[PDB]
């Protein structure tokens, strides 16, 4: 249902997407580390934010490694192409981890915001109704890249509005709880708004591959299109969401954070 099962590849093309997945496995659990060791160093009311990434991280993670083994398990080299042998490849998988993933991601840029109770609660609620939106029609959609690109692009279409409507709310809460952030990240705040908004762009070019190159270098392109996305809004995002809370842990008194912050 999907163009990866359209295509013969070349060992270099398929050995490529292999090394592609592979890759980012070896940076979402080793990031997966990283987020472990500095969570001592962050302040209770941050901490969760942290720990969020931690599961941001498996999650990637496993679909990813989980991606790999079955590009290997779906194609074979038979007379000098890797060609689809019994199993399937797609990246449906990938699309419910999406599902998880972002809830999650939104709720420790939400958390670092200082949002509390019932604004948190419910700024959450919407939020993840709202990508859960901008998912599952972005899922439906890719359903018909092969059938029905017409389907593509209105599925397209809506899922996209999703897109654009969710971005409204991050950014007003952004914008608008700037002044609560403490230990000079009212700054750096805004610029994670701005990152993320590139990572997530990546995401509808990665979704038009079969519509405008629907040939094997598009089947490529678009596992490009992907480790970047996924590294940048996962791994570092990530990365960027952590040094706030540390940040803001030492602004607020937790000695910790300070002497981190100070050994560097
Ligand atoms: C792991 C984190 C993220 C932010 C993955 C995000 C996916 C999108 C921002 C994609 C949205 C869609 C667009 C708007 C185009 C139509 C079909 C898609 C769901 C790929
Ligand atoms: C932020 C960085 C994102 C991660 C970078 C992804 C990996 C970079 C990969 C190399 C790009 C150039 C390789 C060109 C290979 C040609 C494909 C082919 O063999 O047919
Ligand atoms: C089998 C995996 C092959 C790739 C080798 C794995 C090594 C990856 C190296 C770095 C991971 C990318 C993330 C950087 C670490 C973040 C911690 C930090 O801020 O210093
Ligand atoms: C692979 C990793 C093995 C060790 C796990 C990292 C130990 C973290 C220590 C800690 O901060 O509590
Ligand atoms: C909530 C559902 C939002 C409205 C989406 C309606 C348009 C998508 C329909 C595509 C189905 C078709 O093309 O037959
Ligand atoms: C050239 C490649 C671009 C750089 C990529 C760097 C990777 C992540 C940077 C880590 C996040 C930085 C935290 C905020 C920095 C600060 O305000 O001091
Ligand atoms: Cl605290
Ligand atoms: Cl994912």
């Amino acid at each position: 249902k999907n163009i990866e099962s359209l295509f013969d590849y070349s060992a270099g093309q398929f050995e490529f997407i292999d090394h592609l997945l592979t890759m980012g496995v070896g940076v979402h659990f080793a990031a997966l580390i990283f987020f472990l060791v500095v969570s001592q160093f962050v302040a209770p009311k941050y901490r969760i934010a942290t720990a969020l990434s931690c599961i941001v991280m498996v999650s990637a993670g496993l679909i990813l490694n989980s991606q790999a083994v079955m590009w290997t398990d779906a194609y074979a080299y038979v007379d000098g192409s890797y060609q689809l042998q019994d199993l399937t490849f797609s990246n449906g998988y990938r699309y419910v981890n999406w599902m998880a993933t972002i809830p999650c991601l939104l709720l420790q840029l939400l958390i670092v915001l200082n949002l509390k109770g019932k604004e948190l609660f419910s700024t959450a609620t919407w939020l993840i109704l709202a990508a859960w939106g901008m998912i599952i029609t972005g899922y439906v959609g890719q359903l018909y890249e092969v059938d029905d690109i017409a389907q593509l692009m209105i599925w397209g279409a809506v899922s996209t509005a999703f897109f654009v409507v969710m971005n409204w709310i991050v950014g007003t809460k952004i914008f608008k709880n700037r002044a609560t952030m403490l230990g000079g990240t009212d700054s750096t705040i805004t610029k994670v708004f701005w990152l993320m908004m590139f990572a997530w762009t990546l995401y509808p070019i990665a979704y038009l591959v079969p519509a405008f190159m629907n040939n094997a270098d598009g089947v490529v392109l678009r596992q490009l299109l992907f480790t970047i996305a996924d590294i940048s809004s996962k791994v570092i995002y990530g990365l960027m969401i952590t040094y706030i809370a540390i940040q803001q842990s030492a602004a607020a008194g937790y000695v910790p954070a300070q002497q981190a912050l100070g050994r560097i």
